């Protein structure tokens, strides 16, 4: 699969993260991100996708070595970490044909796994509207501990 790039944006207290909600197959909440174009650099893809989905320009804030990268089913996703963005920033997507809503979420209240269905003696996982964000949550909490305290 083609690699994806985007951002984990936090506010000034470091408590809250910015998620976006799409439609249809992307109907839950996730970090803003998308597919890299031919010959496009990673930092430039991350700024472009984030500006298309939120209207906020990260280009002056990106730090090259401050990101979390995961490989999921053989596709690579890298999210640059962007702290200290004020909670009263006004966000607006380019087209609301792609993005339903944009909200701040408390980091400590978000799940870092889905729940099983062992009460039903049934295999698999229950649905969760944060399914796209979940894989990054534990690594993010660990990264904030190591780099802030
Ligand atoms: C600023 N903010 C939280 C939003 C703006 C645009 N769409 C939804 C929410």
């Amino acid at each position: 699969g083609v690699p994806t790039y985007g951002a984990i944006i936090l506010d000034e207290t470091l408590e809250n993260v910015l998620l976006v909600q799409g439609y249809l197959a992307k109907s839950g909440w996730g970090f803003p991100k998308g597919k890299v174009n031919k010959e496009e650099a990673p930092h430039d893809c991350a700024a472009r996708e984030v500006f298309e989905e939120t209207g906020f320009d990260i280009k002056d804030y990106i730090c090259k070595d401050d990101y979390i990268e995961l490989r999921i089913n053989d596709q690579l996703a890298r999210l640059y970490i962007i702290p200290g963005i004020p909670k009263d920033t006004k966000f607006n997507p380019k087209t609301r044909r792609e993005i339903r809503n944009i909200e701040w979420f408390s980091i400590e209240k978000l799940p870092c796994h889905r729940n099983d269905m062992t009460p039903k003696s049934k295999l698999g996982l229950a649905p969760n509207k944060f399914f796209m964000a979940i894989p990054f949550i534990r690594p993010l909490r660990d990264w904030l501990s190591r780099r802030f305290g």
